[PDB]
């Protein structure tokens, strides 16, 4: 009588903080160059819960560079004060590489409440190599002594000031990172920390945040390693400072998020993309690296197998013809073109809202991959990734709690080769939703308590 998926609300796993992306390295500046119509279409496809992906997290870069040449993110303190005991020279431009505008829109127009500010590097004058690019380490960490002096507290004060500048512009930074890919030396903003050096810095940053006049004390994150395997390798050294930070972060480049890390903290997958793959907007062709289907399955893997509480693609909107970004902007034409990778992330984010709890679901046939989430508002979202033909599915709840009320209505949306989070029939009868899950799709079925 169709396949029945039964949600067990009494078996719970990780909280979901949400889904998102970045506009770092002046990708936000590229959005700002669009006509007003195009700016709003780019902001809608990213953040709109009615006509967009409903992304619920924005990752901002804490600019390290002396200026905005090339795609560099200028620092709030680009000029050296000479000694780390001298006051830092802040030169706040009220733009932050156009990330403040994107943030203000995300928060005030679209209701986003999670903002993750992550430094790729300290300013060059705070580092062993005197540059924010080409690796090097923060002056004054163990094994990183500098003629210029110990810049560790100055770096903590600087990160705190950046958060303060966002606060005074009506945006709360909720999460704060001080490194990115700390195993990697690159030709752009980059900075090398060992796990011990990360733990040493957290000892200094934590009391700096805790003692500050910040209205909201942001959660310290570590360490945006390039994969699960590399980040897992840092957790031993980090365990001595588990009382001093509250978020573990890693990318999906050098390994996949396929296992639960041994950490007490929530874990986010903060960066993945097909960075160099030829642009495609396709949902499904053959399961290649850029296809919407592939990315819908990557998010599934990170949440169900990696115990991720969040999933961020690298870039939202950007110019150029690789899959590093979800949304193509043609600066000439003033056009915005979402790939089916944007719709893949949205097929999660629209229905699995911040503060959702992952809950057990059973009944899936071999062609179906399923997961279920109970939202803070009591709505229950059930993900079905269908690798087979169309599949008639029934969705129902069970609980061991008599406080859990039966749902009063259901709706369903699908993304596939012809649909972008398009509503499909959800035939509801006495607590059960019946849906025809399209061939080669990700479908989400949501059961709603009565608003009336
Ligand atoms: C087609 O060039 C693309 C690059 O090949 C690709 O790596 C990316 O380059 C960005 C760079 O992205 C980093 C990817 O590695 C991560 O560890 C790191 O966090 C990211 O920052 O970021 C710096 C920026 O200057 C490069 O452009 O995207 C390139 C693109 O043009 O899309």
């Amino acid at each position: 009588a169709g396949t029945t998926l039964t949600v067990d609300l009494s078996t719970t796993y990780q909280r979901i903080d949400g889904f998102g992306t970045s506009e770092a390295f002046q990708r936000a500046v590229q959005m700002s160059r669009l006509p007003e119509e195009g700016q709003r279409r780019a902001l809608d496809v990213l953040f709109s819960t009615t006509n967009g992906a409903g992304l619920s997290i924005l990752r901002n870069g804490i600019g390290s560079s002396p200026d905005m040449s090339s795609d560099h993110m200028v620092s709030i303190a680009p000029k050296s004060p000479g000694s780390p005991n001298n006051p830092l020279i802040y030169s706040w431009d009220g733009s932050d590489n156009k990330q403040l505008w994107v943030s203000q829109e995300a928060v005030h127009t679209y209701g986003v409440k999670t903002i993750y500010a992550d430094a790729w590097s300290a300013p060059g004058y705070m580092k062993t190599n005197g540059n924010d690019a080409n690796g090097g380490t923060l002056c004054g960490l163990s094994g990183a002594q500098c003629a210029s002096g110990d810049w560790r507290q100055a770096y903590a004060d600087y990160l705190t000031k950046y958060v303060e500048f966002y606060q005074e512009s009506n945006v709360t930074v909720t999460h704060l990172g001080f490194i990115n890919a700390p195993e990697l030396t690159t030709s752009y903003a980059s900075m090398r920390f060992s796990a011990s050096q990360a733990a040493e810095f957290i000892r200094i940053l934590y009391p700096t945040i805790q003692k500050s006049n910040l209205t909201y004390k942001p959660t310290i994150a570590c360490c945006d390693a390039e994969g699960w395997n590399s980040q897992a390798g840092m957790l031993g050294a980090l365990s001595s400072v588990n009382s001093m930070f509250g978020l573990v972060t890693a990318h999906a480049y050098t390994s996949q998020p396929g296992f639960s890390m041994n950490t007490p903290h929530p874990v986010w997958m903060t960066e993945a993309a097909d960075l160099q793959g030829a642009w495609t907007s396709a949902w499904y062709s053959y399961g290649g690296a850029g296809e919407g289907w592939t990315w819908a399955n990557n998010v599934y893997n990170a949440i169900v197998n990696g115990n991720a509480s969040a999933y961020l693609y690298w870039i939202g909107a950007q110019t150029g013809n690789t899959n590093s970004h979800m949304v193509h902007i043609d600066a000439n034409a003033g056009t915005v073109e979402p790939s089916k990778r944007l719709w893949a992330l949205g097929q999660w984010s629209r229905f699995v809202r911040p503060g959702a709890r992952r809950v057990a679901v059973s009944g899936a046939s071999g062609s179906l991959r399923t997961a279920a989430f109970r939202n803070e508002d009591g709505s229950v979202a059930v993900v079905v990734i269908n690798s087979g033909g169309d599949a008639a599915v029934n969705v129902r709840l069970a609980s061991s709690s008599s406080a859990d009320q039966q749902p009063a209505s259901a709706k369903a949306w699908a993304t596939d080769n012809s649909r972008a989070i398009e509503e499909i029939q959800a035939s509801f009868a006495d607590g059960v939703a019946t849906v025809n899950v399209p061939s080669r799709s990700m479908t989400t079925v949501v059961l709603y308590p009565a608003a009336d």
